[PDB]
């Protein structure tokens, strides 16, 4: 027969997973706890687009697709500016080339890469409450909230940041089966263009911008072509998060509170918002990291794995990576383990499962760490003091070190690494 | 606001580079002369590099060739074998590795490719006549023999070796648009397995072996899953070909070009059916392609390089070409949304020339190190058995030119394809 696999999940990284595991003859079903809903945006390198790609070409198609249209060729930069100080000088700028980023909506991305899916690939409203494993030779067997089943050669949890598939793996009162708090917060927001232009400029109202300061951030960008600028404003919060959701309704006088100190265009960005805004707790893996990303049959990837706090933009670039190891892997086993019983063909998974872990975890969780790191960074204290400015300036060789170890992953090496674990776990 | 490529020639090449342009988003129209598929039953095989630049083009078009043909895991060895004296004695082997080569019958292979694409995708009894070129912002007008026509913003010849395409572009009366006589011709016919050890030995007969001597050399591989063994025995003619370059032979015409060969060897002549073919082995390393590409026009395949076979590894270079191919028109997909008519059909012309810089040594690299390595199997030396000793250097030879081809650096050809467009752009 072929190999049947379970993602439970229907996130972006499921469904990529998923379209790079059917256009290469895996039988695969992807369980997704919402009514079909995509309730935002997100960007990726252009090192995880060649990984999508690689995955299956219409993935690339379908992100495009979603995006907008845009005489020379515009490259792509992250820019830092001084947001404390008047003197909102220019402080850094990296290069990330051509067409170096790209950018979807996550709700028109997401609807577009099911349409390329064949159909009944997606089950919704298929919340996973437990997972029945046995022996290695049997099939893995999904309960779900509404009282249904499935049945499936193994199991990869695409199911985010509050992966019920982690609880499974550590136990559900083991601190390593949910994200914690990185104390701090975000409130988000858009203003017009032209508002926009009015208290920054031109020219940084149309770039991507973070501005840095003590205990805080802001980052901001033009979206829907360059008609609006969406606000992305962090702060710090010394408290707890109270089960008070992660998401929350928020006014434009408490961001404001936040930045009275900062300087007078960024304080007007903020002015410019709307009235009522929201506010996101940010929590992560990084207090908590996996031990393994798999164990047996069952798989982590994308944010069940290794969720991350969003500094870098980058944490989905992370979970293409995973998909594209998952899939490679698979492949492998259904090619090699063809004509073999079913013993082989499920320890090959094990095998091959093992390997995922052994490639995939040093450097997901270093990013994990990562994106806490370089926040400390753009909230360092000393922006505050003007009389230590060389200290505070002087993190961005570390960042710049840190976004080039991401954007320039070796995914080919990744992949061969990957192979040869798999044999080597099966005795080759 | 879509960009429409206009593929001559349904073979494997242009299926293949079709299938890859499909999934990226661009109009495809594939236009095959013939009716339905011919060479049933052949087969071919892919280097484990080309299998990856498939999986690069479409992972769909892997399936569709591994769908179409306990222990450890295999390892695919080429092995030569002294064909001439007594001894036949194993000469050299090379390890291509676990799935080193991957191999299908041709006719399925094409027709599983042809079910991954969308319907009327490929339209057959279109015979390329004639190409009308315009201006560069304007479309490219195909016509076929039935008197229709097609309009295409480009038009890429994978229309084998006999091109028509290639006529085009470099005029029906030069040489260069034809391919020529390599004085070189073969012999093809199966026989039984049994027959095949009792001629050569268990050993030799499950696997591929080349046997080498003076002015011709033997293939043979298992098929029909090791029930049958496929013989190919390649001569020297010093005659033109005139004729059809395939036609009726007899086994005794075979085996009176291997008369003074070891026994093994002629035994298995002497066990093929009374009837085989005679084909003759065309090529493009006489007159070879000045250019793969002019203005919206580009050629890839045997089209702008059929080589003699003595690699083996032929449709592996045209896959490498279509993956170059499509990577290209993919880039000026997107670095031109929005842009007018005019810049679009200029980052085509753009792009086919930069498609023809990075390609175009490889490929004829590739024709000149068929003939060669064919000489090397065939060096009159392997008969004088004083120079066995010079004779027997070649292989060192045969094995670089094997890795070139075996270990070719797809991504760096991407990433200088992709710079060397920017370039023509003005970027
Ligand atoms: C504000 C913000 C901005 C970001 N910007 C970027 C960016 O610019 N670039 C970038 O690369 N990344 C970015 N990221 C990261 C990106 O959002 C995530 O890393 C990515 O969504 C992770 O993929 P996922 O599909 O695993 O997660 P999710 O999208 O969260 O997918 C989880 C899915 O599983 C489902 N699910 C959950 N539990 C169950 C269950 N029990 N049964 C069934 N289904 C279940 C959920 O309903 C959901 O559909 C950003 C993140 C945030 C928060
Ligand atoms: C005996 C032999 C064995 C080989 N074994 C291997 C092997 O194991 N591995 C390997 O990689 N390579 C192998 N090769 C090389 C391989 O067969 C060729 O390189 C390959 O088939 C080229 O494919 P193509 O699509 O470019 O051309 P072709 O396969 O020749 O197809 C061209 C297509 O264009 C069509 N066409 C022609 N003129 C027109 C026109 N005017 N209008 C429309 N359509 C037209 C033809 O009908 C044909 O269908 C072998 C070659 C030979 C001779
Ligand atoms: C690329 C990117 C996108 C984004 O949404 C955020 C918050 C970022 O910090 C970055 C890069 O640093
Ligand atoms: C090992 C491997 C397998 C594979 O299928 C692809 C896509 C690769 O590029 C690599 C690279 O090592
Ligand atoms: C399938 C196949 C094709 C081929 O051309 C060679 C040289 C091989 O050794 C194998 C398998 O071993
Ligand atoms: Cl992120
Ligand atoms: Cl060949």
């Amino acid at each position: 027969q072929p190999l049947s696999v379970g993602i439970v999940g229907g996130g972006i990284i499921g469904v990529i997973l998923a379209a790079g595991l059917v256009r290469r003859g895996i039988d695969v079903k992807v369980f997704e706890q919402a009514r079909g809903f995509r309730e935002a945006g997100m960007a990726f390198t252009a090192n995880a687009v060649r990984c999508m790609e690689m995955l299956d070409p219409a993935i690339v198609w379908a992100l495009r697709s979603s995006g907008a249209v845009p005489q020379a060729e515009a490259r792509d930069y992250l820019r830092w500016v001084d947001g404390y100080h008047e003197s909102s000088k220019r402080l850094y700028q990296l290069d990330a080339g051509i067409r170096g980023f790209e950018a979807c909506r996550r709700d028109q991305f997401l609807e577009a890469l099911v349409k390329v899916l064949p159909e009944g690939i997606v089950e919704c409203q298929k919340r996973l409450q437990k997972i029945h494993e046995k022996n290695e030779t049997e099939k893995v067997t999904l309960e779900f909230a509404d009282g249904t089943f499935a049945h499936v050669d193994c199991v990869i949890g695409a199911d985010g940041i509050r992966s019920r598939v982690r609880q499974h793996l550590f136990g559900e009162d083991s601190p390593y089966s949910h994200p914690h708090y990185s104390h701090k917060f975000a409130f988000r927001g858009l203003i017009t263009m032209e508002n926009a232009i009015s208290a920054l400029g031109e020219d940084k109202a149309r770039t991507l911008n973070m501005h840095v300061g003590p205990n805080a951030h802001l980052i901001h960008y033009p979206v829907a072509n360059e008609t609006m600028v969406n606000i992305a404003a962090f702060v710090s919060d010394p408290e707890e998060w109270p089960k008070l959701s992660l998401v929350g309704p928020a006014t434009r006088e408490e961001a404001m509170g936040y930045f009275a100190n900062w300087n007078p265009g960024l304080r007007a960005v903020l002015g410019f918002m709307p009235e009522n805004i929201d506010r996101w707790a940010m929590f992560d893996t990084y207090d908590y990291p996996a031990p393994f990303f798999s164990r047996g049959k069952i798989c982590l990837v994308g944010d069940a794995a290794h969720a991350a706090v969003p500094h870098h933009g980058a944490g989905a670039c992370i979970g293409i990576e995973d998909a594209l190891c998952a899939t490679v892997l698979l492949a492998e086993v259904f090619v090699s383990t063809r004509g073999k019983s079913s013993i082989v063909r499920n320890r090959a998974i094990a095998a091959a499962f093992g390997s995922f872990n052994a490639v995939r975890r040093v450097r997901a969780q270093w990013f994990v760490d990562s994106s806490r790191r370089v926040c400390d960074l753009y909230q360092q204290p000393e922006w505050a003091d003007p009389q230590k400015r060389i200290k505070a300036e002087n993190c961005f060789e570390e960042i710049k070190d840190r976004s080039h170890k991401i954007w320039h992953f070796d995914y080919n090496s990744m992949l061969q690494e990957a192979i040869e674990k798999y044999r080597h776990n099966m005795g080759s």
